């Protein structure tokens, strides 16, 4: 439906902003975790403070009113977090608000019930302790994956917004670790290579050669409800492919991907990136939230509350097993070969709601 479509466009707009902030470097975030976190924040906001968030998120208030957007994200969060057999998936977020400001009981229950949101009362006069509280909550929620989310914290800080995702899944076709090459050449520039181990399997994969956008798209299924999309642009075409990415593009690929026997070569690697979302969201329209003129009346009765920081970090491993620790010890040329040896874009999607669990660019897979 339309919400999936509107969230994917946000994902690619948010992605592009990151390409101007940090050009020619790795990008990695959970757009759905961000999109859901902002709506949640919005719930406690009033007037133009609230209005701005939903419009930066990509929604039109004439098309769909605020209550419908809430009920939609209500349903999206609930369906995602629903424990499905062979998949661990949790999209969550928290708030850390200065002890002197009392959040409303209605708001508290509403966000825990409808948005999977815990709200914490934190003392920000001890920026050291305050950091350790926050980081440990994300470290706890993500089962040790996302460590040390927040490095910097101003003495001013009044409210800190944190969003995250927990993801654990197996490949539908797991790789043979014995078939993994120890050191393969991987292009990052046009005049730099790095040694990345290269996993090797020949199996049936969905793929496409896009003649219009000048890239190869490969789909690798997880066993339950999730898939990876590897987008490999021809040389010099990385940025034009970045311009191309939209909801309209995915719909195209969904219609056109074909299954066949492929000699597949995929790098074994871990990617992580950490963001303070403020600089880009400020550019993208969310003003009044960070402002001294913030209206968060739905959240608290008493005065002086506003958003200090929105912080998010995404971590993902690509291994032989799936999204899990490897630690594993140690025929023909008439198959069409797909070899991911250059810098590529990467998408992790969830099937039933068409959400983007992860998006990013891998420029260099060795941190
Ligand atoms: N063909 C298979 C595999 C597949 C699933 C998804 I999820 C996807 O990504 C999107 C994202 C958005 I946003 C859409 O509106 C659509 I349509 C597809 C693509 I590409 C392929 C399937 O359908 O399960």
């Amino acid at each position: 439906y339309k919400m999936s479509s509107i969230n994917a466009d946000f994902a690619f707009n948010l992605y592009r902003r990151f390409t101007v902030e940090t050009p020619d470097k790795n990008i990695f975030f959970s757009p759905v975790s961000i999109s859901a976190a902002l709506v949640m924040l919005s719930f406690g906001a009033c007037c133009s403070t609230q209005t701005e968030i939903v419009e930066t998120l990509g929604f039109n208030l004439t098309d769909t009113p605020m209550v419908e957007i809430q009920h939609g994200f209500q349903h999206l969060i609930c369906s995602l977090n629903f424990p499905k057999k062979e998949l661990e998936l949790q999209i969550g977020n928290a708030l850390f608000i200065g002890k002197h400001l009392k959040p409303l009981a209605k708001f508290l229950n509403d966000v825990k019930t409808l948005y999977e949101t815990e709200v914490f009362s934190t003392d920000f006069s001890n920026i050291s302790a305050a950091k350790q509280e926050i980081n440990s909550h994300v470290e706890m929620q993500t089962k040790g994956k996302v460590v040390g989310l927040i490095q910097d914290l101003k003495p001013n800080t009044i409210m800190v917004l944190v969003n995250y995702i927990h993801f654990k899944a197996q490949w539908a076709n797991p790789f043979d670790p014995s078939k993994t090459e120890d050191s393969s050449s991987f292009l990052i520039d046009k005049t730099t290579t790095v040694q990345v181990p290269m996993m090797h399997q020949m199996e049936q994969y969905y793929h496409l050669v896009d003649m219009e956008l000048n890239c190869t798209v490969l789909q690798m299924d997880y066993s339950k409800n999730a898939l990876a999309l590897f987008v490999l642009p021809k040389e010099g075409q990385m940025e034009s492919v970045e311009a191309a990415m939209s909801s309209k593009t995915l719909k195209k690929w969904n219609r056109l991907l074909q299954k066949g026997w492929v000699d597949l070569f995929v790098p074994k690697f871990s990617i992580s990136a950490t963001y303070d979302l403020g600089a880009t969201l400020l550019k993208m329209g969310i003003q009044h939230a960070y402002s001294e003129n913030a209206d968060f009346s739905g959240l608290t009765e008493d005065n002086g509350l506003k958003l200090s920081n929105a912080a998010h970090k995404a971590v993902l491993h690509i291994g032989e097993k799936g999204t899990e620790a490897a630690a594993v010890p140690e025929n023909t040329f008439l198959h069409p070969i797909i070899q991911i040896d250059r810098s590529f874009m990467l998408l992790i999607l969830e099937r039933s709601t068409r959400s983007i669990l992860f998006l990013g660019k891998v420029v260099n897979p060795t941190e």
